[PDB]
């Protein structure tokens, strides 16, 4: 006998048997469910059925305590070995049998992570996991969801078609207590095959999202994903045609969505999944719905981060965001507040007043002071692990989760100079360097067209056109045309620009 649900009883045969007339509708006349003590239970079971192969039997109970025996009644005259119309009855055996809990599917979520589902309440011991039956290692695996939900953590690699399922010699997992059903294999039931699943999101920008996979994809269908495609797998809320265009590359599915982001959504697989799928051939194995009934989370990240001087900084956020701190809300937060929370990779932050502000709650924007003048080149922000009071869209929304983020230089420490009608002398606060998109040095050359994706001189609302860029050292030099209007006039500006990518520090 065996127990494959919170509700669902499956007793398997050697040989097959047949079933009288009426057979559904007469359970409790051929098996009862004792306890540990022998004491029989009164009418434990609902409705019963034979499978076509007729080594199976199905029943329905509520009433199942964990170390309950089952057993047939012998004198029982409604199932026949071989057929209801000539065989004799199926006998008992000579002492009752233990129902012991079973497993039925896993998913590879992510490529060291395998989520089993247990059907009722369980207890192990410590974290040591050969209970098992993997091809692959294993370094850990544990409980979590009140004993519901197993995790096998991966320590070497997954191979497409791999099958989980538990010990015949099992002595660590249980059923209900510490000293319960030990879990055992079906007889004649193959190893469970693994399905791949969606792992976790995490926005990156106001329209952008990164999701992880189980494995490398090598061939969706089609080989470029499109928008109708990506629409019919992957559900946001209902929402109708929630995507604007999907790209698969390494493990990660860069994304796009149609509108803003609206704190609160969650993702799962739809039911109709045909495009994303794992492996080649044969052996495909498509994407399913996630076993969690709460589907996976959008975590909201830093977008990037720029210093306007040596001791602030102005933090993007996707989208509308609030402090909560001991049910409130609040705007700022003093030091010990912000220190627990968000780290600079060197330093500390500042000691009196909001060390961390958004001025009015509900902005985008991330206001940050230092212990005086000391960001370099070369420092990052970062959400720490255990965070709380960090929390887009309202009083109750998701929390930030951790990413790297590196500061963009933005300050000028000292003043720009004119020093002819068409020169401009630009001090720059740390050595620099001309750079390619793919890294090689460009020297210290700059054309016009190059020129003008780095930086800008205007009066008023207007630009002035260039005419050559230049740098050696911490010296940049500038050249404007010099007929008409792009000449110094009286009062100009200079200004770098957010599409530079050319001008490294």
């Amino acid at each position: 006998a065996y127990l494959t649900a919170a509700n669902t009883i499956i007793v398997k045969l050697s040989v097959a048997a047949a079933a009288v007339d009426g057979f559904s509708s007469s359970c409790n006349n051929v098996f009862t469910l004792f306890n540990s003590s022998g004491t029989a239970r009164a009418s434990p079971f609902s409705a019963c059925t034979l499978s076509t192969d007729g080594l199976t039997v199905t029943l329905t109970t509520s009433s199942w305590v964990s170390t309950d025996k089952l057993n047939i009644r012998s004198d029982q005259t409604l199932l026949k070995v071989l057929g209801a119309a000539n065989g004799p009855s199926y006998p008992a055996l000579s002492s009752a049998t233990e129902v012991s809990p079973a497993i039925t599917s896993a998913h590879i979520t992510s490529p060291t992570t395998i989520i089993v589902p247990l059907p009722v309440a369980s207890d192990l011991t410590g974290s040591s996991c050969s209970f098992l039956v993997l091809t692959a290692a294993t370094s850990n695996c544990a409980l979590s969801n009140n004993g519901t939900l197993l995790t096998v953590t991966l320590s070497g690699s997954y191979t497409i078609g791999d099958t989980i399922n538990i010990n015949a010699l099992n002595s660590a997992l249980r059923g209900t207590s510490s000293t319960g059903a030990l879990y055992q294999p079906v007889s004649g039931a193959t190893a469970a095959t693994i399905q791949p699943t969606i792992g976790a999101v995490q926005v990156t920008t106001s329209t952008r999202l990164l999701v992880t996979l189980p494995a490398a994809m090598s061939s969706p269908v089609p080989n470029p994903l499109t928008a109708d495609a990506c629409n019919a797998a992957l559900d946001l809320s209902g929402k109708s045609s929630p995507f604007a265009a999907c790209t698969a590359s390494g493990t990660t599915l860069t994304l796009d969505l149609a509108s803003a982001f609206v704190p609160g959504d969650r993702l799962n697989v739809k039911s109709t999944n045909t495009a994303l799928r794992l492996g080649t051939g044969a052996s495909a194995l498509f994407f399913q719905p996630l076993a969690t009934s709460p589907a996976n989370i959008l975590n909201p990240t830093f977008v990037s981060a720029k210093a306007t001087s040596t001791s602030v900084v102005v933090v993007s956020l996707p989208a509308a965001s609030t402090f909560v701190k001991s049910g409130s809300a609040t705007a700022g937060l003093v030091k010990a507040d912000c220190d627990t929370v968000l780290a600079m990779s060197s330093g500390s932050l500042v000691g009196s007043g909001n060390a961390c502000d958004l001025n009015t709650t509900s902005s985008s924007q991330l206001i940050v002071t230092l212990a005086g003048t000391t960001y370099a080149p070369g420092q990052t922000i970062n959400v720490l692990t255990t965070n709380t009071m960090l929390l887009a869209g309202s009083s109750s929304g998701p929390a930030y989760q951790p990413r790297t983020i590196t500061i963009n230089p933005a300050y000028l420490s000292s003043d720009v100079v004119a020093t002819a009608p068409d020169t401009v002398v630009v001090t720059l606060p740390v050595t620099s360097g001309l750079f390619a998109a793919d890294g090689s040095s460009l020297g210290s050359t700059l054309t016009a067209a190059q020129c003008a994706t780095v930086l800008e001189v205007k009066a008023g609302t207007t630009a002035k056109g260039l005419a050559s860029c230049s740098l050696a050292g911490t010296t940049l030099t500038v050249k404007l045309l010099g007929n008409n209007s792009d000449v110094y006039t009286g009062g100009d500006t200079f200004n770098f620009k957010d599409t530079n990518a050319l001008l490294l520090a």
